[PDB]
Formats: structure tokens, sequence, C-alpha cells
């Protein structure tokens, strides 16, 4: 049967029971990322420039290609075919524009840590760190619109908002930068920490409208595995950086 | 060598000599479309509802997928690789958002002529009319960024702006609609007549190819632009045959 | 419900009723192509070198990219997902190899009519003639495996076999070529006229994928895809003969 | 300038200096995979069924989609455009047919270790093991013909031939299976180990013909990074199975 949200957008209770189950099943994998030691050290301006460097260089591929993932998912949509598809169409068209200067913001954050655009092109980091980007590519290329959006717009942007909030929570990290260049350097983190917390809930609403209230157990497992894969690749990336 | 625009954006004289030559070479093919009898009849509210119906239904595939072409072209870009690529990246990201309600505007124009969304899905028109959309798909899928933009954002949107202006030029066509629904029905045409969009695309194409592109690339660019105009002309000829 | 062919491969009666209905519904569009004046003139070695030239140059894009259309279709398959998908997997992997020298054969046929490989690259022909290739591209890129194969492997290869047979039916066209270079020049036509199971295998794969009771909406897509391929062929022929 | 092979196909000395340099630079990464402890244990029929299970399930995605990677590469070719492109066109068309029963052979090997086709679909393994398949997808999708063949036909197949030979080298592993079903179970390994050791050399020749004798340092680095990434993801997969 068809899903239509009745309750408030940012309450798990407003979504179908299978979706609530998915949120609970994937919560430990999300926690591993959000509560990670790396972000706690970064927050407190105690994170080694060696780790910071690997983080900033390795993190670039997903940052650079985010709108390309979204553009690939948009090519899956058709007008007036399904209500979920029409929501996805509109939302992806709106949010591709939002990502406009995000790559430039990352380059600016990098510059504050003496990471050049040339460093971002060269990608002289452990291949392990590129796994998330390859996964984002494949899902947005070949998986269903719902599975693909669960993996990228829901899982990545959801976790990103939570850990960037952790990193900005004390103000210690920001105080470590010069007053004059602070705004420019902290821009990428401020956008993701001070951006509508509704964002992943909008994504989840679209996913549920696409799959409906009674999806197959096979589709449920595919959705659970896609979300978990994104969180797990994010955790493995963090673990690899902290190993240095 | 590298291209950098000096002169005003909407003057042919501001672009490399090969581009000016391309504009002159493709101008008769553009004229066949813009000066077409169909738009002159539509302008004067003298176009048969039979032709109008085929036009509205057949025209839907390019309208519906226009943002999908731009999305496909965006996937060809990478950050900080080339100045032309960085312009294309930004421009495509901005203009995908611009096409948000364009499909809804087309559905609204259709509704004024009793063409339903179901009619648009069914596509019970001559397959000839779908050729432009198939060309758009292929070029934006497999051709270089410059070539694909030359055929879509430059050729299609360029010609579209010119013929929609012709259609709106007298006010006769708008007066034919009911006062109550007039604004809603005329919206798609009004959005396209009211244009720097084709010129911005030329600038990107020129920054991508440079001042001295290969003769093979020049021919590919000329053929792509001509193919878009020619498919538009053949679409118009097919509609007027009914 | 699931489809399993019991009857002979090359009889319409061996397929589901909806498929038989599709064959009858698309037969007039196929006939326009196969029974076309161009092939009748070519068969009798009476076709103007001017038309022959446009034909050979314009026909190149679909010939050159036919295995690419298959390769794109193969990317839509997964192992052990569906019986129809497993048949498509195997069949496309086998038939991509079959198309190996087909482009070289076309270049050789072209040479006999003073059409160079440079001519094929330049594509100095009416843009109308490229419509089939653009359609093949889109359907093999974005349509479902069944719809895409119906438009390429079924409709194109099916019609191609029938009109190449018409062209070779008298022996007049072959006799027009020099004895010494005849075999090399006639190779592309020989490979499509003398080789007729390919479209049936494609029809079998399509019916196995969609089953015995496909939706009316899916049936209509299948019908439209097959008709579009035949109609673009017909328009290509009409454009050629106008010259 | 244009490359044309003069010397024997299976000698590094027959290829341009940059290609010889690439072979030497990627040899340690290839060695980590081929000389891996997992294959040595498997060869001697001493590998834990727990590890063997993860191996067989996790290895399935690249095996299942190998022909799809090649098919994607074939779509990048055009006839009579470049000599290297014409060689690639022919070679991919021939070798897609070769992969016909390879997935069925893997399913048969899996059956001998009580791994069902359902297990292969479910993929209830560590997400780390899927990284090679995601990389294979992305490269075959968005990288150049040369870079994607270097990563798949050259790197993956080249290493596969070498480690499958290691696994079959003693006969101990084969003797561990029942006489009656041995041929059916060992088929995937036997096909890869017995295959003309010249297949990656065929691929290396095409890559060299595509890029020429004087490719840019940027293209050389791209080729080196692609080959290394494939070997590294292979190594990480092996390390993950052996951890269990």
């Amino acid at each position: 049967d068809t899903f239509e949200r009745t309750g408030p957008l940012m309450e798990a209770s407003s979504y179908p029971a299978w979706a609530q189950q998915l949120i609970n099943d994937c919560s430990p994998a999300k926690a591993r990322v959000v509560e990670h030691e790396l972000y706690q050290q970064m927050r407190d301006a105690k994170l080694s420039p060696q780790i910071m460097r690997q983080y900033l260089i390795g993190g670039w591929p997903v940052v650079e290609q985010f709108a390309v993932y979204m553009a690939k998912n948009l090519t899956k949509t058709r007008f007036g075919r399904h209500p979920g598809e029409d929501m996805a169409r509109r939302w992806l068209m709106r949010n591709i524009r939002v990502e406009l200067n995000h790559a430039d913001y990352w380059v600016n954050w990098c510059a504050a840590h003496d990471v050049t655009l040339e460093d971002l092109h060269d990608q002289r980091v452990a291949p392990e760190l590129h796994a998330l980007s390859h996964w984002c590519w494949q899902t947005s290329s070949s998986d269903s619109l719902a599975v693909a959006m669960a993996a990228t717009n829901y899982a990545i942007e959801g976790a990103t908002g939570e850990w960037s909030a952790v990193v900005c929570s004390t103000g210690v990290y920001a105080e470590a930068f010069a007053e004059e260049t602070r705004k420019k350097s902290m821009k990428w983190l401020k956008m993701h920490a001070q951006y509508d917390d509704a964002h992943p809930w909008e994504a989840l609403e679209i996913i549920c409208t696409l799959v409906g209230n009674k999806p197959s157990l096979q589709l449920q497992a595919e959705l659970r595995q896609a979300v978990t894969k994104s969180y797990d690749y994010m955790y493995l990336f963090l673990e690899r950086c902290i190993q240095l």
C-alpha cells in the first residue's frame, strides 16, 4: 500500500514500521561514525595534522562527486509516473543547486591545513579511503532510486550533519584558526552543522513514498544493507585515518 | 590556445573566428525552424487544434527530459580539471534548478488544449517526432561535453527562445485563452520568450574547445548544432503535414 | 505466470497469445521495410549509385554500434535473478562474439561502391538517416532489457534478415560485381541472408522475461518499441529513395 | 608517438619504457595478493571452512559482474578511430564469450563448500569485501578504456591466473574433494590456472597501443594508481577473510 506522511517530519514514529525498524537496526553503525574518536579529537583541536591531512585528502572524492551522485539518481526519475518519483525529481533538482560551492568550501578548509588542490588531485592516500566514493558511484549508477537515495542522501548527509555538529559543538576547533580567515576555513563545517536538520528526514520521506508501507523482505534487506554499507565505509575510513 | 571572452556575452563577434563561422554556417538551419509556418499560424491563433495536439504531445519528451540531459552532461565534469569544465559544472548545477517547474508548465499549456498527462504518457504520435529526444539522449550520454551542450543548451534553447518570442509577439494567441486560466496556460511560453542561456552555453563550449580546435572537433560541433535544428525542422514539417 | 517454450522456435503459435498479437500488430510496419522499392531495385542491380551511396554511409552507424547496443543490454542482467535474465545473459555473451567482423564486412561492401572508411566517419548524409541509431542508443541505455531487445535484436535483426534475403533472391545484384572481388563484397549480405533463428531466440528471451500475463502497459511499450524500430527503418529508406 | 609490438608478447622488454616502469612499480602490490597466506593455506587444504565461506561469498560480486565490466568497456570503443581501439573492440568481443560459464563454475565451487546460490544473493559478509566490485564498476563506467582495462583485464585477471596456479600447484586441495564431483568443483580454478598465461599480456599490449610510447605523466600515474588500487583491494579482501 501507498505511504503518506501524517505525523511530524522529524519523528521516526511518523514513518512505516519497517522504516522505524531500519533506523533502529542501523543506529549502532551510525553511532560508530558520529561518536568516533577522530571527531572528538578534531572538536577539541587535538587531532594530529598527520591524520587531519589524510582525512581532508581522502574525504575529497565523495565531496567532489556528491552532485554527480544526485545527477545520476535524477536520471532514474520520470514525471507523473509515481508520487515518490515526483518528490525525488523536485528534491534532487533543488538540492543539486545547494551543493554548488561545497567543493570550493572543502578546498578552503584544506587550505587552512596546507592541503592544496594539487594534493586533492594527486590523492596520495591509502586506497581504502576511496571505498565510500566507489560505493556511492555504483549505487547511484545501478541501484533503484530508493536504495541509492538511502545510501547517499539519507545515510551520508544524515551522519555528516551529526558529526559536523560534534566538531563545531565546543568552538575550540574554530578558535584555533585566525579571526580574519576563520569564516572562510570553517565554511564547509558550518554549512553541514547549521544546515536544516530536516534534510535527511526529507530524504527518508521520499524513500518511504517510493517503497510504500508493505515492501518485500528482500527490498527491506537491500535498504538496510545499503544504509549500513555507507555507515561502515565511513567507519572504516575513520579507522584508517586514525591508524596513521 | 585558451579562450577568454573579452566582448559582450550576446555578440557573435566576442567569440573565436571558428565559432563565428559555425554561427553563420548553421544560421539557415536555425531560420527554417524559427521562421516556420507552424509558429506563424500559432502566433495568429490560426493553427489547427489537430496540429497543436501533435505538437504538444510530441514536444513533451524533450521538455520532460531537458534536466536529465543537463544531469548527464554534469556527470562528464570534474572539479579543477579545466577552466571550461569548472564553468560547465557550476552552470549546469545552477540551471538544472531553473528547469524545476518547466514540465508542470508544459502540462498546464497542454491542459488548455485538452491534452492530458495520460496523453503525454501514451505518446500516440508519429515516431518521427521523437527523433530530437533520442538525439538529445545519445549526445548527452556519449558525446564530449562541448558537443552535447552545443546540441542541447546552445541549439535547442537558442531556437526555442526565438520561436516562443514569435508565438507571443502579437498577443492574438494569448487572447484566444480564457481570462481565468490565461496566465497558467501561457506560462511555459512566457518563461521562454520574455535570453542569455544559449550565449552562456556558447561561452562554455568555447572555453572548453579553445581558440584553435581540431577540424574534426569543429565539424563535430557544426554537425551537432545542425542535427538539432534539422530534427526540430523535421518535427515541424511532420506536424504541419497533419 | 512463467513462460516456457514447448513448440518449435520459429512458429508464432509457440509463444504466448499476447506475443502472437504483437507479431500481427507490427507486421504492417515490418512489411513497409522488407517490401520496400529500394531493396527491390538493389536486388535487380537497378538502384542508382547516388541512393546506394546514401544507404551505405547512413546505414553504417547502426552496423558499427550493434554490439555496443548488446553490451549495454548485457549490463542490465544479473545471474540467477530470473530465468529470462539468465537466458539473456548467455545469449548476449554468445552473440556479441558473432558480430566481430560485421563492421569490416560493411566496410568491404562499401568499397565495392567506392565508399571509403573516411566517408563512413564523415557521415556527409541527411541527419534523418541517423534516427535509428539514436533510438537504438536510448532504448539500449534506459529501457528495460525486454523492451530494449525487442527494439534491437528482435526488430532490427529480424527485418535485416528478411530484406537482405530479398536483395540476394535473384543473383542479379551479385553478378553485377567482379568475380575476383565478389565474395568479399557480398560477405555482409551473405552473412545476414543465409544465416534465420536470431529474432526468434530474441522473441523467446523477451517472452521468458515478461511471462504469459504481462500488463497491458508493458505490452504497449513492447509494441511501440518494435514499431518505432521498423518506422525509423522505413523513414531511412524513404529518405534514401527521395535522392 | 604510436606503439607497435615487435618483441615477444610475454616479455616486459617488448613494451614501452613507461609500461616496463609500471610493471615494476606495481609488482609489490601484485606480490601481496599472489603470495598471500590464504592461497598457501587453500593450496594445502588447510584453510578453515569459516574463511573459505567468506572468500566464496565475498568473491562472487566480481565473478558475477566480470563480463558486465568488459561490456561497459566495449561501449567506449568505435570502429576505425584508433588502432588501439580496434584491438580493444575485437578482444573484448572475443573474451566476453569466454566468461560464459564462469559464474556457473563459481556456483559449483561454492556448492562443494556448502555455499548455496541463495548465500551468494544474500551477501551476509563484511562490506569491506565488496570494495573491489565497486571499484571495478566505477572504473569500467567512468574511466578511459586504457585505465579501466588496466584495472580489470590486466590487474584482476593477471593476479587471478597467478594465485589460482598457486592453489592448484600441489594437488592437495583437489584431492580433498570427492573423486566423483572433483572435476565439477575444481572447474573454476582449473579454467583460470590452465588459461594461457598471455591473456593479461594481450590486455597490456592493447593499453600500450591506446596510450602510445609517450603518454603524459598524469596518464601514467592514473594507469599506475588504477592497477595498484585493484591489487590493494584484492589484498584488503584477503586480509579481511583471514581475520575471521
